[PDB]
């Protein structure tokens, strides 16, 4: 590689071909979807960022920034061998400010952020439950956790961001400055360059939140009343609770959190609970970082930092972001769950959260407003089929996921409906995964993309392409 010559000489950090190092830095996190870098950058400083970026321009590879690696299709790698894959995880730190404001590099894995915010300040950001998840990744395509109804997306409380353009040039961009390339990094951030700062106005860390579960036995009969049930709940339901829907071949449960506790959460759910009958609500009231320890799971690190991160799975997913459904479309899905589904000797789960309503943080910026185009959904479903570490993907599992979308995307208006960039489907034909994520914004994507990245270095299958 003269690329790996360039690195060296410009004193950036590399990780050799096949060495420990290269393993460490080099692992997708899905197994099913390894692949092969032409060099691993890995940088303590944005200097070292703009030479390496500097590097992979002066000799035409492609660039990919990998911050927490949990992209379900490998796109740090650039989803495809052969990149210069810049490793963001030795930059992990978060700064919290007097005035709530925090600037955070975006290797920082969520834990971190949740860990550091906390005992600074007792402030919180808006971001999904798994502590191991980078904040860049995460961000720079939403960003969906236990209070996006109150708080939105992640990215809903960015108010800068630190680029390195694919030039090596180091620009800020916020709403007022480079408000274009502001627009673009919030939602298809991967399209611009190496983000290497992110800014974010923090809220107060809720002393009292509420983590509950709603355990269900429902079949063919009741289900489908009882998901468009959920669904009219969560419509109408406060901004202070946001909950999903899981479903799998052991049945139905309802999770979610409320800001506020448990004598206040158990009088907001008794509508949801007199539309079902016969279930019990399971509650406990924990503060913030209690609520990011439950949802972490027993014995994760819930403040990850190490060089060392090896979590792994062997998995294929998929997502729809859908509006309302009828209670026939429910019927379908639940047709689907209760044969096809019931039947599989496959581990398939999904879940459904309410991602909309009146009150929804997530649904009150228009589509236009960021690169997030899905702000016109109610719905947002996971679709998840894993196999064991040492088990071989198989081919059938693609089509039980597609049936299992399908079962309500077959039935849904043309361009009223998507896919989740953060839950990345790798079946999907190249440019309809480029509507899916991004729908009506392609157009002004494009047009950022064109100003930015020219010669489109910082690419993967079912990115943007450059047009004025
Ligand atoms: C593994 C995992 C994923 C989860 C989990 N829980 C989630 C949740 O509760 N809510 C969600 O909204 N999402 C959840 N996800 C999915 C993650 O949000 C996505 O998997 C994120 O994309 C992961 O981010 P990260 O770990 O940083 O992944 P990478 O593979 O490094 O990058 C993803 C993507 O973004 C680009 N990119 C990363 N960093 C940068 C920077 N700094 N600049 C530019 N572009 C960047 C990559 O190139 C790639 O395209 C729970 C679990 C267990």
């Amino acid at each position: 590689e003269a690329v790996n010559s360039c690195l060296t000489q410009a004193k950036v950090p590399t990780d050799a071909q096949g060495s420990q190092s290269w393993k460490e830095d080099g692992t997708a996190y899905n197994l099913r979807l390894p692949f092969e870098p032409a060099a691993i950058a890995v940088p303590t400083t944005v200097a070292q960022v703009s030479a390496a970026v500097e590097c992979g321009a002066k000799h035409g590879v492609a660039i990919s920034a990998k911050s927490g690696g949990h992209s379900y299709t490998s796109l740090g790698f650039g989803g495809e061998d052969g990149h210069l894959m810049i490793e963001l995880d030795r930059m992990y730190s978060v700064k919290l400010a007097k005035d709530g404001t925090a600037k955070i590099q975006p290797g920082a894995r969520l834990g971190h952020v949740a860990t550091e915010l906390w005992n600074q300040g007792k402030r919180a950001l808006a971001h999904g439950t798994c502590p191991g998840v980078g904040l860049g990744g995460h961000a720079l395509h939403g960003g969906y956790g236990m209070v996006a109804r109150k708080h939105g997306l992640t990215l809903d409380l960015m108010i800068g961001a630190t680029v390195v353009l694919p030039t090596g040039k180091v620009v800020h961009c916020s709403k007022t400055e480079n408000s274009d390339l502001f627009w673009g990094i919030r939602g298809a951030g991967a399209n611009f360059g190496v983000v290497v700062e992110l800014e974010f106005q923090t809220f107060a860390a809720p002393e009292k939140i509420t983590y509950f579960d709603i355990g269900l036995n429902w079949d063919q009969n009741t289900a489908p009343q009882g998901l468009y049930d959920f669904q009219e709940f969560g419509k109408g339901m406060p901004a202070e609770i946001t909950m999903q829907m899981g479903v799998s071949k052991n049945g139905y449960s309802v999770d979610g959190a409320y800001i506020g506790d448990e004598a206040s959460l158990r009088k907001a759910l008794q509508p949801l609970v007199q539309k079902f009958g016969g279930v019990q609500v399971t509650a406990t009231t924990v503060d913030w970082m209690g609520l990011v320890t439950h949802f972490a799971g027993a014995g994760v690190n819930v403040n990850p930092t190490s060089a060392s991160y090896d979590a792994h799975d062997n998995f294929y997913a998929s997502s729809l972001a859908a509006p309302a459904l009828t209670l026939a479309e429910f019927k379908s899905f639940v047709n689907f769950v209760s044969t096809t589904g019931k039947s599989s000797s496959h581990s398939w789960w999904l879940q459904m959260d309410i991602t909309g309503g009146t009150y929804s943080a997530v649904s009150k910026p228009k589509p236009s407003d960021t690169a997030y185009v899905h702000r016109d959904t109610l719905l947002l479903f996971q679709f998840y089929d894993s196999v064991a570490a040492t088990a071989q993907y198989p081919s059938d599992g693609f089509n039980l996921i597609k049936g299992l979308r399908q079962s309500i995307s077959s039935s849904l208006k043309a361009g009223t409906w998507g896919m989740y960039a953060n839950y990345p489907d790798s079946q999907i034909k190249n440019d309809r995964a480029t509507e899916m994520y991004w729908g009506s914004n392609v157009a002004k994507l494009e047009a950022v993309k064109a100003k930015y990245d020219p010669k489109n270095l910082f690419r993967n299958p079912q990115s943007i392409k450059p047009k004025a």
